[PDB]
């Protein structure tokens, strides 16, 4: 466990906005709804592992010490995900959009495509 707080996550964010066409806004309120703002959260739930603040599974993703059928698109060991530096799970996130798209987070449909004015940090 190790989070970041609202403010936090908009500052160490700053390389995503407008990336895609999604604002800071929609990436606070996804990414709270994704992880709560924990870079080291590990979800499991079937068939994939999801690493730190962004859920980057290691199914197509990563590699993963346990799942060698990986496609391992974004070159990368999914550990990486989960230390305090987020600069690479920010270059994972761009290639993420680039080939799927900001629909990878269900949140961002469902929860943060409107009213975004409560996610706001001049802090
Ligand atoms: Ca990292």
């Amino acid at each position: 466990m190790e989070q970041l707080t609202k403010c936090e996550v908009f500052r160490e964010l700053k390389d995503l906005k407008g990336y895609g066409g999604v604002s800071l806004p929609e990436w606070v309120c996804t990414t709270f709804h994704t992880s709560g703002y924990d870079t080291q959260a590990i979800v499991q739930n079937n068939d994939s592992t999801e690493y730190g603040l962004f859920q980057i599974n290691n199914k197509i993703w990563c590699k993963d010490d346990q799942n060698p059928h990986s496609s391992n698109i974004c070159n990368i060991s999914c550990d990486k995900f989960l230390d305090d530096d987020l600069t690479d799970d920010i270059v994972c996130v761009k290639k993420i959009l680039d080939k799927v798209g900001i629909n990878y987070w269900l949140a961002h449909k469902a929860l943060c495509s409107e009213k975004l004015d409560q996610w706001l940090c001049e802090k």
